[PDB]
RNA sequence: GGGAGAGGUUGGCCGGCUGGUGCCGCCCCGGGACUUCAAAUCCCGUGGGAGGUCCCGCAAGGGAGCUCCGGAGGGUUCGAUUCCCUCCCUCUCCCGCC
RNA sequence: GGGAGAGGUUGGCCGGCUGGUGCCGCCCCGGGACUUCAAAUCCCGUGGGAGGUCCCGCAAGGGAGCUCCGGAGGGUUCGAUUCCCUCCCUCUCCCGCC
């Protein structure tokens, strides 16, 4: 792919010029600029940067200056601006007030076929062009800031990878098939057939919360839970020696942003905004309120204008605090490793569609495993994490498979392709759990998630800019088990009837909560 | 307040018309509206609507009606409308296609001094006009549906109410004093002066979250939030019989409005907002975002694009989810009372300002109480809430006091006046824990309030329409206890050294967590 | 089960009429006139539902008035109870099924 | 502790000069010329820091080049090492404090 610059600079002299008396000048710089410091730096075989035409109106020198990626014309023009403005300063006492760059414009040369589609949507251009296999980019006004951030840099790298195609998905990383079933529960007599989650709105064991994705857990649901809950902590994080933690569920956008998640799933999170300073304009609103007696178009619109930006996202990781505890801090062996867990509240995420499911919720709770610690060490939290996990559902009397996590969580997205990191072959496990009522065995779709195991290798240690005192290599992991989807595998396998739940849980029910508690009934409701 | 209605009012003819042939029609209805069909249901004292003067364009009938709060000119323009029509329509072959009413002007004439600053903001009105102690209203472009919902009726009641001066709050509803305490356990020996958040931040039992109001709590801080959390479960709520629920902590913006919370606390509550459907915004964004690199005003701009109309607060009340449950259904007194209690998650307030103390966070943890009873009953549950609650403080060996609370959470806002319902003397009650590091017990800043106990009349069973199959009373209350504040005041009262910690205390550390987990050091941070 | 026919109000699963903002008969209710009483006779109808507004009452509640409803929604028209379209529903017939 | 004075580089807590994009002397380093060797002599300076770009190398890393830095920030000017303002800091003096 050839690629080619063509930049319109114009540098504002000080003052009025009649150009006829500095044209002398400029014609000999230009022409010594071409020669000597528009090729500096430029490889043998390559072409630099030309200063193709000048033309200088009253207050100004415009230039036309073209270059390659060995010398790009804002660099060019950089060059020049300095040099030119002393001689102009000497021979007619006038400076270069300003520079700027009206038009920026870049031809990306194909062998491929190219068409717009092709292409697709290019973020910073103020034009795209598409014809002969080449691609056309023209940028208007361009900032230093820009320049600096090599922001068009990498449009250019984007519209590369958009054209080659790259986008098709077999060409991710994870070097296992995913699906791939490391280990196996051999089936267990099937002992219920029935629908949770309609078998749960039947007898109010959850009732439905206005909001998408969302409902209420009633008593005997809720027990079940916090045993469930209780006896995971018990057999797995707290066994395996993970220290308590109280992680933040609502987390800056700007975690999220280091973290390489919001560019992986921008559509699956809830963003939230905090309230303006002003305390009037909320005083304003409430009267905006009373005064509609609803919520509508005027005053749903009037809210909006009383937020700031947002600045946070409901935690769909549940892990993210973590890296920000780390962040910036070196770490001693002896200090290594560090294992902490999590189950402070409900985790988010945002689906579209019908969200009847009980097996897929936008609000969900689950134990949050999270450590840090040289490679090796790394990879054997993850082990004896699934060892335990496997354990506890044998003691719970479950089907379970666990495989080669389908995708990355904090991967979701793509071209982050940009950087070079040290990645685990198989970054994400999942424990997954047969559901009756869904199909048979041999059906993926029978099976849900209770839990992913991932080692993360160097990925959140290179963005939180977490080090070793030695420079030893540091790895990170989380584990997590949604006890949610936990509780919806125990009734879907189980049943609902409280006497033929396990052993364990029958125990932690009667000491905990004497006997399984009752539906909260109505007249009307529970029905 | 005298109040004085005109309305410009325009009917549009079928077709166009001759003046000429039709104002004789005009006349003579106009003639015997303004004797008959506008003095009807009027008062025999009082003044109803009259058509003080019409005219007959091309298109259109216009007409100046003007009206009392007896007969306002909307509701002439309805009886003259389909009756003017029908006499067009016999005599002229015309009928009248719509009716608009471009100008509606109100006039509020008071015996007290007005001026602008008195009203304030008004805000439905085109032009708001203050003269001579009276206050012209005007309206333009007047919808069926303003007047069906009775908006200028309730901007009037507002305009008054902002000119009484009724917003000095001593004109709030609650009977006793807020301060005023009822019970107190007197002091006990003092025997530590620490600062809480300081000493915290020093041995790293907290590290700061990036986000305003935020935290990490680190093994030591968390282990003591969970025997603490796990001892008041069970000396209280559990003790007084609540049964587990778990709720919702994001809670729909109408939920909000129902309980008119919206209307009280607008600006301490932080908004969600869901993304938008369309999946390419987001590739779009992701592109975006990897050209820019960073959040900045174009991406965060482009950020706000893809993104809903805010539909959620994070739930700063941390009961709302219950009002959901039991709406629209029927009690018996069978099924009551019924107590449920939810200990979730986080509980989000937004406080502006230095976020810097750990008795005051945006994100909390409280275990909330909820029931519903016969208001006999619903008062006793607070009171033993309350005993309950005074017998754990004492067991924690911790200094007390319960006052009566100075505001109503759901009363923080005012022109819900507008109402009627049955309210208690005392809606709510607070149990503050003294912090000796805050200064002499005589401050009120030395104390926190580590719950709220509130009785909530019919308030919630109204707006929910919640009802009993006879039509008894019910009324609702919620009690709730920051746990996270409950910590801050056994490490205020008896220090960072846990072997001087209260007794149930330490047997719960030390059976649980093998006792009291150390700090995750690394290299540079605990400090 | 498939098909065709008849119908559907605002006291009446009453009958009839009507492109003029609904009318006629009969009955029921309420009220009124006539009057020894009774019955007979005659007049009135703001007779059901739904939602606002105003007045009265501490309250339970009472009164005035207005708009909308003709199975439900939509069309035509100046005007639809009336004509046309869609669905709903009752009632009889044919066909097939035992 | 208060006050006044002197100063502050990009090899040198070296000295001097300079409104022309920095220069002079001396020393140190590196490189080069002259040459029996040594020393002497002469020339060169891209000699420190910071951040991009390009090339090379599997890599550790190597090379080319460009922009910015004269205690830190800002002003004037066509041009600031030089002049002016603000803070920082070193060095001496006076005053007061033992
Ligand atoms: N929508 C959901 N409903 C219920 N549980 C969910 C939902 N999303 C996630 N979980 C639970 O959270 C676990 C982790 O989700 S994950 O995307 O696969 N992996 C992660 O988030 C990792 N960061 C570990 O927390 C799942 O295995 C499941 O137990
Ligand atoms: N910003 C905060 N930081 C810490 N705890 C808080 C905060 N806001 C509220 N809480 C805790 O939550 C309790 C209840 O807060 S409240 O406004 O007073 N009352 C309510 O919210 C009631 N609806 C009961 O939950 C407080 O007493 C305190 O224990
Ligand atoms: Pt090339
Ligand atoms: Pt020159
Ligand atoms: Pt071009
Ligand atoms: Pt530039
Ligand atoms: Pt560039
Ligand atoms: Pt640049
Ligand atoms: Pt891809
Ligand atoms: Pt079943
Ligand atoms: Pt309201
Ligand atoms: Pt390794
Ligand atoms: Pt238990
Ligand atoms: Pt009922
Ligand atoms: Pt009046
Ligand atoms: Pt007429
Ligand atoms: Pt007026
Ligand atoms: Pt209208
Ligand atoms: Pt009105
Ligand atoms: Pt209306
Ligand atoms: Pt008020
Ligand atoms: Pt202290
Ligand atoms: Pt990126
Ligand atoms: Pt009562
Ligand atoms: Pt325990
Ligand atoms: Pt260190
Ligand atoms: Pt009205
Ligand atoms: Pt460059
Ligand atoms: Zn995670
Ligand atoms: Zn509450």
């Amino acid at each position: 792919m050839e690629l080619k610059f063509s930049a319109e600079v114009e540098l504002t002299l000080s003052r009025e010029v009649d150009p006829a008396e500095i044209e002398p000048t400029v014609e000999e710089f230009v022409k010594e600029a071409n020669e000597d410091l528009l090729q500096r730096g430029v490889p043998t075989g390559k072409e630099g940067a030309k200063i193709e035409s000048y033309y200088v109106l009253y207050d100004t020198i415009y230039m036309e200056i073209t270059g390659t990626r060995y010398l790009r014309p804002h660099e060019a023009a950089m060059r020049v601006r300095k040099r030119l403005a002393e001689r102009l300063g000497r021979k007619h006492r006038v400076g270069v007030r300003d520079l700027k760059i009206p038009r920026y414009e870049v031809v990306l040369r194909f062998d491929r076929e190219v068409t717009y589609d092709y292409v697709g949507y290019v973020p910073v251009a103020d034009d795209v062009v598409v014809e002969d296999g080449t691609v056309r980019l023209t940028f208007q006004d361009v900032d230093e800031e820009m320049l600096r951030r090599h922001v068009i840099d990498r449009v250019i790298r984007l519209v590369a990878w958009a054209v080659e195609e790259r986008s098709e998905l077999v060409e991710r990383v994870t070097k296992v098939e995913p699906g791939t079933v490391v280990d196996e529960s051999g089936p267990r007599r099937i002992r219920f057939r029935g629908d949770v989650t309609e078998e749960a709105r039947r007898r109010g064991w959850v009732k439905e919360f206005p909001g998408r994705g969302q409902w209420i857990y009633t008593p005997p649901m809720a027990a079940l839970f916090e045993v469930l809950r209780d006896f995971l902590l018990e057999r797995v994080t707290r066994k395996l020696g993970f220290e308590p933690a109280l992680f933040p569920k609502l987390i800056p956008l700007e975690t999220m942003f280091r973290m390489r998640y919001l560019h992986g799933l921008p559509d699956g999170m809830y963003y939230v905004c905090p309230p303006k300073r002003d305390p009037e304009l909320f005083d304003d609103f409430k009267r905006e309120l009373y005064v509609w007696g609803e919520l509508n178009e005027r005053t749903l619109g009037s809210l909006k204008e009383k937020l700031r930006d947002p600045g946070y996202v409901l935690a769909p990781a549940q892990c993210e605090p973590f890296y920000e505890l780390l962040r910036d801090e070196v770490v001693d062996p002896e200090r290594l490793p560090i294992k902490l867990y999590d189950c402070s509240g409900w985790t988010y995420r945002w689906e579209g569609g019908a969200a009847k499911g009980l097996e897929r919720v936008n609000e969900f709770q689950r134990i949050e495993h999270v450590w840090i610690a040289e490679p090796e060490e790394a990879y054997r939290i993850r082990r004896e994490l699934l060892e335990a996990t496997k354990r506890v559902a044998e003691e719970l009397e479950l089907e379970w498979k666990v495989v080669v996590s389908d995708d990355p969580f904090y991967l979701e997205g793509r071209l982050l392709e940009d950087r070079d990191i040290e990645l685990p072959d198989v970054p994400s496990y999942e424990f997954e759990v047969y559901l009756p009522f869904k199909g048979e065995r041999s059906s993926e779709e029978a099976w849900i998630s209770v839990g992913s195991f991932n080692v993360h290798g160097e990925h959140f240690v290179d963005g939180f800019n977490v080090k070793e005192k030695s420079g030893r290599t540091l790895f990170t992991g989380c584990a997590g088990l949604g006890v949610t989807r936990w509780v919806v595998g125990l009734l879907a396998q189980h049943g609902f009837y409280p006497y033929e739940w396990p052993e364990p849980i029958l125990e932690r029910i009667d000491e905990k909560f004497g006997g399984l508690p009752e539906v909260p009934k109505t007249l009307t409701w529970p029905e």
